[PDB]
């Protein structure tokens, strides 16, 4: 059981704007964001240094022309000192979460005291691949493969967007165009009313962008994008004429990273750390690849057992929505209602940079539960190829 | 913590750059060693693996999640957890310790872990096509040397990494020309002896156009050693003064490797055999463009991890990303060579450098087994500055 | 010249010149002198277009245009399928060789109707990768803007033509400010011209299908002198003494033109009116990086074909590769300012280079018109060391 | 054409012909036309190269060969920098029409020494990125095969030449068996001329430097590669079960360059220079561009009537095999007994470098001449877009 372990305590959370594709973080690499979000979230932990951190785990999916282990620099990039242990974790759209439960093993096996965990993608940054240059192609129109589509999008078993498989958990859980986009509204909404009041203000940390005064990005750009009478209007994205899923009401591409830093019970009283959450349990599952959207519904359970906690006791739950289908079919699923789910938005709204939104809802977790005097909390994300990763934190 | 048994463990064959495995992508070569390392332990059904850590570097173009489409290609559950692991060259190892550390925490009882890379397949970049380019001739990126082989700080190749790491310790063009002699001689006794053979799981290449079937058996570059050309080759990254050159240097390969790791509960309850136990790990970073040195703490750490002195371990692989590495490291730790690479190392053998971490590890099972040892370490550094370190027990 | 068949030019047209990536860069090469063509045809009271029997046209970058562009351009404009065409690439003079060459078929007897000219679309200039059939097996790699290769880069110097042109600068002493003040005095004739509509005959506007439609009308170029930002920006080619910058120079540019030539026979035979008559040309060449005062050769051999005296010229129209391009051939020839590009030059107008040798001599034609002039020459330089020139009598 | 001024051919030259990426890939379209050209010249006994005053030379897919592939050719060639060139297009006639363009500029006075003929490097026709200057935001792009779209594909109907060859084997009844009956033939002729050292004359043997070994490339290389009974068995090309078009009975893909050498009659006595041949007339005809094939059935009458000559009095023709079924659709068209055309073989054995095959056959329709001692002979080539150029030569 999680008692026979070291406890693990998140000291501290912080994440960047999520840009749009092509928008406003485009100028930033990878790395640069996630250095941005570490350096963040570590000035605030009062009586930590940027020197005690001993390992990093960083998520981040497509990291072609990324160079030589992305975490790694991001954690140089950050001010980390170089005997740091740095490793980039790939599980598709969950990397950014699994990375903060192998960051909790590491204290867990007693391996580190002190471990900064999350992760980062800079979608704007994909390249586009030649795969064929080395042994030549003697004859005929090649092709420049879009990385972003080949590696963060496409099931590999199907060869089939993510987009589709979506539309195939539209059919399956008898979801409708109109259902999907009044809750791509509400979500919308929510992140608009988020942002109104200023409930982002604490996790996000605005960038500056050099160049003679300073560019500061301080918003996340997609939410003032909601148009609700373009958005019903809209021709849907994978399936002419009677499809349902559309770009409004999916995920867009995105910007954007996020960072939590993890003590020990030691070294918590040791530097004597005000706490800001513990970690309770968490849980991987996977199923059939074209049916990723519903993973959650195998994640979540097995999370909250493993916590010890049940879920009636959860105050708040991040839910990822890759799309909204996404959402509506693992509340239905799991019989939780809307009202206690993605309080502030969800990714439809805020956007889905893939390798940091694991991260980046759990940041959103912790500002939610402080918002609205929760303790108990649960993320959830699905990834493309049939997985699922899922997070029980307790706010102290 | 409970303890945790590799119960077995496959690699491929080390084909060539652009050579013998140069049609099979990443995600074949490791669903190829995960199914061969499976297939050896009788008691132990694939649908018993619950989690898999795979380790890959360049992987571009590669797919969704390498390690996940490595799994269901081995016939594993779509149920099985799976994530890709990259710290550079020691991704295949660290990938071991997260599974090890899996089964430690109690998450899962049946772990399989190891590396991929099929550095044939890497793909070359086209970076600002979405943003466009005017006028102006533009680059196409090679995706090895971008993300496997240059250092991101200094902007330099891992060769140049390696001069520092000979005019640091002081190994001269000789002393490195000398030891690739040894570990390639060392790699083609292991072969004619048959010592690579229950590891290596072939892999079966049918034609059928009226074409012949083809069967890679053995590691494609031991056989190339040609001591008279090596020695007179000129020097790869510094004209003149060089001292590290492409025979002295590991190649660029394609290859995977696996081990299967059980709980001490699920050994008990299916009546597995154990072929070892891991005792204890370690990584360690210093200076991106020391990264050559890395191992020399790693190892200690790993070593102090386990309880087990340095004295004690009957066989180190000690990773030869260039022949200078395993020199200059075998001169910091004080280790004796007759107790290194015992079957040749990555100079002669091959470096797919995903793969590599456990590639050593199984190799270091065949070595400790051939000359009956009993406690074995295995250390690969990492380009940008890092290294990790394994200690493991025949039983 | 004069003992052979006569051959008379009945109209002329071409499309408002377009600016990199401007407004006509929606339009490919075809497109823009298949419009250059049907418009020139449809001024000739008494010629249809199925009496055109051959085309030549001028194209320099050919790349992915498609098969023949001078046969796209004919068969867009509504020529017969029995059409003879033949696309040219004398680089910068080909749009004149192009006409040339349609005179000579006249005057050999092979034809009796002919339209010629130029077509270029730099926008659509495509890039290219040079090794993608037999491989490159390690490296990055490039890709060659064909703008750059196959336009504007001498071959044997590999040097572009802004170092071209300050050879010239350095070979007939022509400052930076002279080179700014022949830009200005040339942009203002060029806003002169197109205030006062005298443009508007030659130009046959482009219809965009539409967001509504869109007409241009306009050389997209003229509008942009600003003389202060003109004298205060940096050099382009040489950082510090250099004297060649970009508002000094011609631009990239889209554009066509094109000239319907008859002979004596036809034209009384369909009983057409004529604009001008072909006196004579002259092509020659040095050596290629001294391209830039190759017309101070082909000029002269014009004239002596034509057997017209320079003097009688009432105007010439000089390419405008360059400012210093106008200034060092005036200067070798003796020919005055006050003669040279009456209505603007390329500097000011745009350089679409398959196009620019028949686009100034529609705009000649103009100026003889709009001047009281009889006598006209145009000549132009081209990449790798050549020249084309050409004498013409307005009737 | 007999009351406009002689123009004398003096010599001709070609490189041998190789395959696509074979003997001669590592050479460009200007280091193979300089080759033949300067190979001409070198057989002129009392004319100079730098006599030589204007150049026209063939050239189709030019992209990445750099400024004017025909003043490259010259200059590589060691002709001087006064030396007028332009480089022509018209597809696979360009080679000829290169010719013709050089015989006026002698007849209309403006030169005296011309230097005509084509060349063409099919093995380093590069690919094409088309929209990198505006770029492209989002998906898989294509690299379009600088042969399929400069060369081979006809523009109006985006169709493979090959699939208008399989119109022409339609249109005029021609039989997979007759199509490669007629290949197996012409490769035995080229076959048999190479091993009599009949193409020894017209042929400049080429050396290549060894980075090695050097190497001689001294024969066409096509033509050893005929194999009966795989011929008979191979798939069809372009259309699959009932096409009648195959690669073997094809023209290749193929390097190589042509050049003839052209005089005034006024510098032929100047210099006491020793003619091998007259130009007596020449011929451009066009039709629908499906119909391309055929065209030279226009092209050949029109340069026989401008000759002044019969087309009973030709000994010998020469008839671009772009295809086999071309060669047969034209001998039935025209009423031409196939023991009068292509006596040495033709393209489909020979090889087909596009824009130097104009220029290519006629120097070896000069060596049927004098091998089969006839007089008068006759070339025509079909182009795509729907073209054809023909030229009329009595050899003195
Ligand atoms: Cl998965
Ligand atoms: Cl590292
Ligand atoms: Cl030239
Ligand atoms: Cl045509
Ligand atoms: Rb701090
Ligand atoms: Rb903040
Ligand atoms: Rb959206
Ligand atoms: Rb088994
Ligand atoms: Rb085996
Ligand atoms: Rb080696
Ligand atoms: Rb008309
Ligand atoms: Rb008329
Ligand atoms: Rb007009
Ligand atoms: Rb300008
Ligand atoms: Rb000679
Ligand atoms: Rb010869
Ligand atoms: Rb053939």
């Amino acid at each position: 059981g999680m008692s026979s372990l070291p406890a693990v305590y998140i000291v501290s959370s912080a994440r960047t704007p999520v840009g749009s594709f092509l928008g406003s973080l485009s100028s930033l690499t990878a790395p640069q964001l996630g250095a941005h979000a570490i350096k963040a979230a570590l000035a605030k932990v009062d009586g930590l240094k940027p020197s005690d951190v001993q390992e990093v785990f960083f998520g981040n999916v497509i990291s072609a022309n990324v160079g030589q282990n992305p975490a790694r620099q991001c954690a140089l990039g950050a001010g980390l000192e170089e005997s740091t242990i740095c490793t980039t974790v790939n599980k598709v759209c969950a990397s950014g979460l699994k990375a903060i439960i192998l960051g909790a093993q590491t204290i867990m096996t007693g391996n580190a005291d002190v471990v900064v965990a999350g992760g980062t993608e800079s979608m704007s940054n994909a390249p586009h691949y030649l795969p064929n240059l080395r042994t030549g192609a003697k004859y005929g129109h090649q092709s420049l493969v879009d990385g972003i589509m080949k590696d963060g999008l496409t099931d590999a078993g199907k060869q089939e967007l993510m987009g589709l498989q979506a539309e195939e958990c539209a059919q399956d859980h008898g979801f409708s165009r109109e259902q999907q986009d009044e809750y791509a509204i509400r979500t919308y909404e929510k992140a608009q009313a988020a942002q109104k009041a200023g409930l982002f203000d604490e996790e996000i940390a605005p960038i500056q962008l050099p160049g003679k005064p300073d560019v500061t990005v301080t918003q996340d750009e997609e939410p003032k994008n909601l148009n609700p009478e373009k958005l019903r209007a809209i021709k849907p994205a994978f399936i002419p004429g009677s499809g349902t899923v559309t770009a409004p009401n999916s995920s867009p591409l995105n910007d954007g990273a996020a960072a939590v830093v993890l003590v020990s019970e030691a070294k918590l009283k040791e530097l004597n750390l005000k706490p800001v959450a513990k970690i309770l349990g968490w849980g991987d599952a996977a199923q059939q690849p074209s049916k990723f959207t519903t993973a959650p519904a195998l994640a979540i359970p097995k999370a909250l057992k493993h916590a010890g906690v049940g879920q009636d006791a959860i105050d708040a739950f991040e839910i990822n929505e890759a799309f909204s289908v996404v959402a509506l079919a693992n509340m239905k699923l799991l019989g939780i209602p809307e009202e206690k789910v993605n309080l502030h938005g969800g990714a439809v709204a805020i956007g889905h940079p893939i390798g940091a939104s694991g991260a980046r809802i759990l940041t959103t977790l912790l500002g939610v539960l402080k918002a609205k005097k929760g303790k108990l909390g649960c993320a959830g994300i699905c990834n493309g190829g049939g997985g699922a990763s899922a997070l029980v934190v307790e706010l102290l």
